[PDB]
């Protein structure tokens, strides 16, 4: 049906902010999904200039694999940047992303991720390739289908704050003001 309510884990995701954040923002998206690259450029910004940096929020992303073969690449991707150059993996997060055409037929290849690799981590563009090739994280994107199924997920992006379903991920007043209440309440 909908989206469940409750507090998903954020163990062994990748994380952005503060340990001791009193609220936690996590954001299930998928790296071909349009909708979440209209989230990272248009209302992530805010969450970080508003909450993130102050130390208010600490946000998590989870891959959900919506669009095909396509969307599992990426995930595969994500994840190794994660568990090899965790300093890195907002950039490079950010730029694959940016590099998200506006087009509908399948973009996601082994060569544009190595390139992202090189420009934005420590990661060696072969290594990543050899890696997606052998599927290596494999189990890191189960156990996120795993939790996108234990929350219901039904479309991307679905935006959690704390125990909360945020309705509309393009609404930031909604997003703003839900992230006030539970700080009140905290």
């Amino acid at each position: 049906n909908d989206a469940v309510s409750g507090q998903p884990s954020i163990k062994g995701q990748p994380v952005l902010g503060k340990d001791d954040a009193p609220v936690t923002v996590v954001e299930f998206g998928d790296y071909k999904c349009p909708s979440c690259k209209v989230f990272n450029s248009d209302i992530f910004p805010k969450i970080q200039k508003d909450f993130i940096d102050k130390g208010d929020v600490k946000f998590s992303f989870v891959n959900v694999m919506f669009h095909g073969k396509g969307s599992r690449l990426a995930a595969l991707a994500s994840e190794e940047v994660w568990k090899e150059d965790p300093d890195s993996f907002w950039d490079f997060h950010e730029k694959l992303f940016e590099k998200q055409p506006d087009t509908e037929q399948e973009w996601v290849t082994p060569g544009l991720l190595g390139d992202l690799a090189k420009s934005t981590t420590k990661i060696k563009p072969e290594t990543l390739k050899e890696n997606l090739d052998k599927e290596t994280f494999a189990s890191q994107v189960e156990k996120d289908s795993d939790l996108n199924q234990k929350m219901n997920i039904q479309a991307t992006p679905t935006i959690y704050v704390n125990d909360k379903v945020i309705k509309n991920f393009a609404d930031y007043d909604e997003i703003k003001e839900t992230i006030e209440k539970e700080l009140k309440g905290k």
